[PDB]
Parts: structure tokens; C-alpha cells; sequence
């Protein structure tokens, strides 16, 4: 009964990725920010999130969230493909042929944390893929991958968040602060900057809620002594840059041997890294790797650190790992086979 509010980029598209920015400032008992929507009344509408559950504070139970309807062209179910260490998946929508995963973390107050999803195509499906970066510890994790039974579906419109009191708790003030709303377009897979947002109370006849802007973010709150300053709705500017700031790519190479006909390979990112989105490896029968590799490894995972694999493989190889991160940006490594 706090009512709800709405944020809402004015000049969202279609997109395949998906990125914003949030910090939580106050946190009543089951608060849910879904920070990303896409497609209602669609193919594979959905959301995604973070929320307080039990508690006012940090030792009240919170998580993050993310959820997929019943999929309409396809009769089958959507299948959590990945889920991270404090991730459960379950059964979600009218027909229970949806999927949420919902994900234990220990998000804090004041500080920052960048929600992307991405969405693919792999296998004559569609994969959506949740990550967060924890900005305070300068650290990314992937969360969860749904494998989606219909083929070419994006995040073809819907952008918005929205902050529910979904139990009825009207007394307790909820707040948080947005910043860095990006897109990357379908179109021309160049991207959108969400700079211009709308500010919206959900029921224009109640004003326990409001909202605004310092020139780092926008800010929203409902609930307890709120009481809007912006009327029933108010759009407001932020002057980010027109791209998203990108980290690098930075891993390093842990083991590489082979020996009775095995090959092992493994890496690991950097803490400070952008996450994984796919790999391959190729291997050559020399140190310059000039003219076609004698083998290749595909389809390395996002969720993958390392290949372990049967080969046929001469004495002396030489292996170029490339891995690309969830911004399509490529980081090779070349290293020696050894025979550990």
C-alpha cells in the first residue's frame, strides 16, 4: 500500500543488452526494485532486480531477482542453463512453464551496483542472461542463464524500473537512486543512453511518494512521510556520456599441459575483469601460429574456466586462447603445451 513509482527512459529500443546502475538508500521489508522489464504482453516478458525480503537492513534477507513468463510460441519450459552459487531457480507464471532465479547477496545500502543483462541466440533458442557488478569491490558475477524454448526473441520494448511495496507495509519509507541506464541496439549494436527518464507515481491520486535529481543520479522514494514535490510526474536529465564505461578483459592462463592424450587448460579472470561470454582455443603446430590451426576447441561457456579434453596432439603445440567478454570485447592469450 506505499504506492508504486516508475523510472522510465524516454528514448529506449530494442536491444540485446541491457545495463543500469542502482543503490538503495531506504529499505523497508519487502521492497522490490525491478530495475528491468522488458516485453510485457510479449514473447519472454520479464524482469529483473533486487529485493529486500525479511528485515529493514542488511541482515534481513536480500537478493537479487530475475524472472521469465510461461513462454507463449513454445508449450516447453524455460530451463535454468545456469544458476551461481547462491542462486535457486523455480517454477514461475500463470502456467508454472515460466522461471525465476532468485539469488542471495549481500547488497548494502549507499553502495552501487550495475545490473546487465544480455540476451543471444545459441541452439535454436534464446538465452537471458543476468550479471552484477558490485562497483564498491570493483567486481562482476554472473548470476543466472535462462535457456528460453523460442528463437529471436530480444528485449524488444518495455524498459522501465518500478519500486513495489508488494506486501502492504504503506508506513515504512523505501528509496533508492538510479544512474547509467544503457541500451545496446538491435539496430546497428551501437548503444543508447538512457539520459532522459520519467519519474512516475503508479496512481496519480496518491502522493506518498517523490522524486528527483542531483547531477549524479535520480532518485525516488514511497512511502511514510513521502510526499511528492514533482506533482503526479516529472521527466528529469542526467548528462552521462552518450557510451557506457567498459572495463577490460584481463585473465591469466593457470594451467596448460597435456599428457596421455588429455589436454587441460584453464584460466582465470582477473578480479577487476568484465565477465566472460564465450571462448574458443586454437591450437598450432607452431610458435608463430601462422597458416590454419591443427585443431580447435569451441563453444567454450560463459560459466566455462577451463577445457578438459581427449586429443591427438604432435610434441610441440602452441595454443591461442581468445575469450570475449559480455561487451563483445576479445582478449588472447598464447601460451605452450606443456607435458606436466
Amino acid at each position: 500500500s506505499a504506492p508504486g513509482v516508475y523510472v522510465t527512459p524516454k528514448n529506449s529500443v530494442s536491444s540485446d543488452i541491457i545495463s543500469i546502475d542502482w543503490s538503495p538508500v531506504q529499505t523497508a521489508p519487502y521492497t522490490y526494485w525491478a530495475v528491468h522489464n522488458w516485453n510485457q504482453g510479449g514473447e519472454a516478458g520479464g524482469y529483473a532486480g533486487f529485493q529486500q525480503q525479511s528485515g529493514f537492513d542488511e541482515n534481513g534477507k536480500r537478493t537479487l531477482h530475475f524472472a521469465v513468463w510461461d513462454p507463449i510460441s513454445s508449450k516447453e519450459a524455460i530451463k535454468a542453463e545456469y544458476v551461481s552459487p547462491t542462486s535457486v531457480a523455480s517454477n514461475f507464471g500463470g502456467e508454472g512453464t515460466g522461471l525465476k532465479i532468485q539469488t542471495t547477496y549481500d547488497w548494502k545500502n549507499y553502495n552501487w551496483y550495475r545490473m546487465t543483462m544480455r540476451s543471444w541466440q545459441e541452439n535454436g533458442h534464446t538465452k537471458f542472461g543476468q550479471w552484477l557488478k558490485d562497483v564498491s569491490k570493483n567486481q562482476w558475477k554472473l548470476i543466472g542463464i535462462m535457456d528460453f524454448p523460442v528463437p529471436n526473441v530480444t528485449f524488444n520494448y518495455g524498459q522501465t524500473l518500478f519500486q513495489e511495496d508488494w506486501l502492504g507495509n504503506g508506513q515504512d519509507v523505501r528509496e533508492a537512486r538510479v544512474k547509467n541506464g544503457y541500451g545496446r541496439n538491435i539496430s546497428d549494436k551501437k548503444w543508447t543512453s538512457w539520459n532522459t527518464q520519467s519519474i512516475e507515481g503508479q496512481e496519480p491520486l496518491n502522493n506518498n511518494w517523490d522524486g528527483g535529481a542531483t547531477s549524479e543520479y535520480l532518485w525516488f522514494k514511497a512511502g511514510g512521510d513521502s510526499r511528492s514535490t514533482i506533482g503526479t510526474g516529472k521527466t528529469f536529465t542526467l548528462n552521462q556520456p552518450s557510451q557506457p564505461e567498459i572495463g577490460k578483459l584481463d585473465y591469466d592462463v593457470k594451467s596448460t599441459y597435456y599428457e596421455n592424450e588429455k589436454l587441460n587448460i584453464t584460466w582465470q579472470l582477473k578480479d577487476s575483469s568484465t565477465p566472460q561470454f564465450k571462448g574458443k582455443i586454437e591450437i598450432y603446430n607452431n610458435e608463430n601460429m601462422t597458416g590454419q590451426p591443427i585443431n580447435v576447441i569451441n563453444d567454450i561457456k560463459s560459466y566455462q574456466n577451463g577445457i578438459s579434453q581427449s586429443i591427438s596432439l604432435p610434441t610441440n603445440t602452441y595454443a591461442k586462447i581468445v575469450l570475449t567478454d559480455i561487451f563483445d570485447q576479445t582478449v588472447e592469450k598464447k601460451v605452450k603445451i606443456k607435458n606436466e
